[PDB]
């Protein structure tokens, strides 16, 4: 596939500025009143919106945002679950101390599940007092951490509440972030003396107490930040294309899901499975001449290849929790790795069709 022939399909899916601006302003309308109706609580006092891009995650639809709720808790003990290196229980080392979060106390295990409902709750309350605009509240989805509300009926925000550790990172992300080769070592130091978060989310019947790591905020520096050189993407002789590679992927995968929308087979496939794989081949190729942008093509190549390669071999290590596979027979079943493998083979032995519109 031609580098100009899909610099035309990221040409197409450029949105102007006007669609951004008017669809920003319609979002932080609602966030800021949601934001500071929140903190006419005791628990989601000290409340914050953390900047996990504040745009848009999919490409194509930009009627789609998300919105990160950080709310931090001090000295938090945490305790893995199953040995699943993913999820884990939040206890507090002070249980004698009064906490805030108290009513939401499941014992010495801080319940996930009342947190959220009281957080949907007040979501939807407040949604019902609006005025200004026009927001349904969405339904709730099957073990979804999110709440979703439709704004003006086209704008859709996906708000999810996580908690705030500035302690050091879990063991399990030890071995984890392997941007050495990439961005060297010293930006992992500097990297990992940053907080990491924990949404709720249950663990395989499930154990609905659960909590899972979180590092949507690292995903963004790395991704904003992502050469070895320091001014890659600053001058004109260091334009790289891993963000243009990143789009194509998500890109095809989105239009993949939606052309078999009314097949259930791709439904569990998600743009972090992308992501995760994305930032693999970045470790797998760490000098920015390996991303030139005349190789725009090959490198969309590499990134496709590899992301077959997880789906054959069931193997996809969340890039800061390696132990956790994303791809593994519990999560996602064989047959719908199967059915993605095919189709993006036929996408890639066929130009790429789904590009074309
Ligand atoms: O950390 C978060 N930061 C911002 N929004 C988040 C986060 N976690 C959940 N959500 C919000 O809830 C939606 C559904 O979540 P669900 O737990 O059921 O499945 C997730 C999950 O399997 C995987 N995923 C996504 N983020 C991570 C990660 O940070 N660490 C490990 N896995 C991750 O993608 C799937 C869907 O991707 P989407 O973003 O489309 O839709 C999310 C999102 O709206
Ligand atoms: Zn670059």
């Amino acid at each position: 596939m031609g580098a100009s022939k899909l610099r035309a399909v990221l040409e197409k899916l450029k949105l102007s500025r006007d669609d951004i601006s008017t669809a920003a302003g319609m979002v932080k309308g609602v966030v800021d009143h949601l934001l500071l109706r929140l903190k006419c609580d005791s628990a989601f006092r000290g409340v914050g919106l953390l900047n996990t891009g504040s745009y848009y995650e999919h490409v194509k639809a930009p009627n789609e945002f998300d919105v990160m709720f950080k709310l931090e808790v001090p000295r938090i003990q945490l305790e893995e679950y199953s040995n699943t290196r993913a999820y884990y229980f939040v206890k507090f080392k002070r249980n004698p101390k009064e906490n805030p979060l108290s009513q939401f106390l499941e014992g010495e295990i801080l319940s996930a599940s009342k947190m959220l409902s009281k957080f949907r709750k007040i979501i939807k309350e407040e949604i019902n007092d609006i005025k200004d605009t026009d927001v349904i509240m969405k339904r709730k989805r099957g073990g979804s951490p999110a709440v979703t509300l439709l704004i003006s009926e086209k704008i859709s925000v996906d708000i999810t509440l996580a908690l705030e550790s500035k302690s050091s990172w879990p063991a399990s992300t030890q071995e984890g972030l392997r941007i050495q080769n990439w961005l060297s070592a010293k930006v992992r130091k500097q990297l990992r003396l940053k907080p990491f978060y924990l949404v709720p989310k249950h663990a395989k019947g499930f154990q609905e107490e659960t909590w899972r790591l979180s590092f949507s905020h690292i995903e963004k520096e790395i991704l904003n930040n992502h050469g070895k050189s320091k001014t890659c993407c600053e001058n004109k002789e260091e334009k790289c294309c891993r963000k243009d590679c990143l789009k194509l992927m998500k890109y095809l995968l989105e239009q993949l899901k939606e052309r078999f929308k009314d097949k259930k087979h791709l439904d569990k496939f998600s743009s972090y499975h992308v992501k995760t794989a994305f930032f693999h081949v970045c470790t797998q190729n760490p000098q920015d001449s390996q991303w030139d942008r005349k190789d725009l093509g090959l490198c969309f190549d590499n990134c496709v290849t590899y992301f077959l390669q997880c789906l054959r071999t069931e193997k996809l290590e969340n890039y800061f929790i390696p132990e956790f596979n994303l791809f593994s027979s519990n999560l996602i079943d064989k047959r719908s790795k199967e059915f993605l493998t095919k189709q993006i083979e036929y996408e890639r032995n066929n130009e790429f069709p789904v590009f074309d519109e």
